[PDB]
């Protein structure tokens, strides 16, 4: 069991060595397009790159974007995992966005995070200011914005300007989980968790949501291995029958690195085995959720 488990590591002070043992079954596989010379200053981190088995390829000269499908047969959910857009991949974000079909945007990150530019600003902050990608003819719109106490939801509008569609893009920006920690609770994680599975952004008939943070694989790692968990488990209505390791290890057969630290991987535990309680019939510890993250 997750939870037999999860007390045994954390009596035998264990995490290291186990979060060790991941990184040394991780899967690995070639990058080489991510590696090309014309592809250098579309890489945010020379060490994070996207499979070549996985990346995502833009439709449109150069199909090239630090972006890798996260496909899970099993739990029947994909999730795109990108790197924070740079300047000049602002426009390859939105291209991407419209071509899969996502519905749904999580960023885990801020801009600017420990003295440093981690993302670009690749959304309007200000409804009468829209943004246009000139070299990918699209059009982005804020339309409205929910900011609660530690996390924020906004409303855009996605015009592509060639065929004149629009969609509505759900995002929903995480506001003080900083990298290789832990969130503050568990609470406040699938608080931000529950509202990204009720907009509706996580069903089968949108695209996959696309997940960042900096470099898309830590905190974004964190997110989508306790989502599938807890869908693994809803499936066969059965906690029981979920390893976690095996879930992480299957995740990294899509992109490098998922989980960058013990630390998340314990508090992946943490999560997963209280959204557990939510998943098997106690609807209620859902409100508990949102009273104890303070939301307003
Ligand atoms: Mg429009
Ligand atoms: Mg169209």
């Amino acid at each position: 069991e997750m939870e037999k488990e999860f007390e045994q590591i954390d009596k035998s002070g264990s995490w290291a060595a186990i979060y060790q043992d991941i990184r040394h079954e991780a899967s690995d596989f070639p990058c080489r397009v991510a590696k090309l010379p014309k592809n250098k200053n579309r890489n945010r981190y020379r060490d994070v790159s996207p499979f070549d088995h996985s990346r995502i390829k833009l439709h449109q000269d150069n199909d090239y974007i630090n972006a890798s499908l996260i496909k899970m047969e099993e739990a029947q959910r994909s999730y795109i995992l990108t790197q924070g857009p740079l300047p000049n991949t602002c426009g390859h974000f939105w291209e991407m966005v419209w071509e899969q079909k996502s519905r749904g945007v999580v960023m885990l990150n801020r801009v600017m995070e420990k003295g440093s530019l981690k993302c670009a600003q690749y959304w309007p902050q200000k409804e009468e200011k829209e943004m246009i990608f000139e070299d990918t003819n699209l059009k982005l719109t804020l339309i409205s914005e929910d900011i609660k106490s530690y996390y924020t939801v906004r409303q855009l509008e996605l015009e592509n300007l060639t065929t004149q569609e629009t969609r509505e893009i759900l995002h929903f920006h995480y506001g003080n989980w900083p990298d290789q920690t832990a969130p503050e609770s568990p609470a406040s994680f699938l608080n931000f968790l529950f509202k990204v599975r009720e907009s509706g952004s996580l069903s089968p008939e949108h695209g996959p949501v696309v997940v960042h943070c900096s470099a898309g694989i830590g905190r974004s790692g964190t997110f989508c291995l306790a989502d599938t968990c807890l869908l693994l488990m809803d499936k066969r209505k059965d906690p029981s029958s979920v390893d976690i390791k095996k879930v992480l290890l299957e995740m990294r057969k899509f992109r490098m690195g998922l989980i960058q630290t013990a630390d998340q991987l314990r508090f992946s535990y943490l999560a997963v085995i209280e959204g557990a309680k939510f998943i098997m019939g106690d609807s209620s510890v859902q409100d508990q959720w949102k009273e104890l993250s303070h939301e307003d």
